[PDB]
């Protein structure tokens, strides 16, 4: 048994609820949040930039030492860094932005990062400002993620329309 809250049980192991992350975040103290990351860790907006705001900068003041010290990550890689006020760690995962020409099949690449983490809270990755297709972000996490993740989906009208059409 665990904190989350009200979500709608999608599988074994993926459950999905309409929720800002931050929101949830800062209620749940969850072990892993995850961040929609780019390769730079730049969190200027979406729910990277939202995460950072919630932490006053903490975040990428943290990513910046990161990147100095080790260079960008990957597209479909992942680091994990402190959770700062919002959960005792930040996983971030770089989902391929189709606005930027990545190839799509690297999004399984980016869930299977979750399979390092128990139990996560997570956005669906690519979606929203990375511009994939949220349903098809779904069916790639429930087909890829083995591991419990709690998906917080901002807007309500994205998150009735992909409960209905949940295979
Ligand atoms: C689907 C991915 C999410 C990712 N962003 C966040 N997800 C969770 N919590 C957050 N807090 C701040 N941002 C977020 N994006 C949206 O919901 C934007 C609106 C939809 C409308 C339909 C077409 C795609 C864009």
């Amino acid at each position: 048994v665990n904190s989350f809250s009200g979500y709608l049980k999608l599988t074994d192991n993926v459950y999905i609820k309409n929720a800002d992350i931050v929101e949830e975040a800062k209620k749940v103290k969850p072990t892993v949040v995850v961040n929609a990351a780019n390769v730079y860790l730049k969190h200027g907006g979406g729910v990277a930039g939202a995460l950072n705001k919630a932490t006053n900068n903490a975040m990428q003041v943290e990513s910046d030492d990161y990147i100095a010290t080790n260079g960008p990550l990957k597209v479909g890689g992942s680091c994990v860094l402190s959770g700062h006020n919002l959960a005792k760690h930040c996983l971030h995962v770089v989902g391929p932005n189709v606005n930027k020409g990545e190839d799509i099949q690297l999004l399984k690449s980016a869930y299977e990062n979750f399979n390092q983490h128990e139990v996560l809270l997570a956005p669906l990755l690519s979606a929203g400002i990375f511009g994939a297709d949220p349903i098809h972000s779904l069916r790639v996490c429930v087909d890829t993620v083995r591991t419990n993740v709690y998906l917080a989906v901002f807007d309500k009208n994205l998150y009735d329309k992909l409960v209905s059409s949940f295979l």
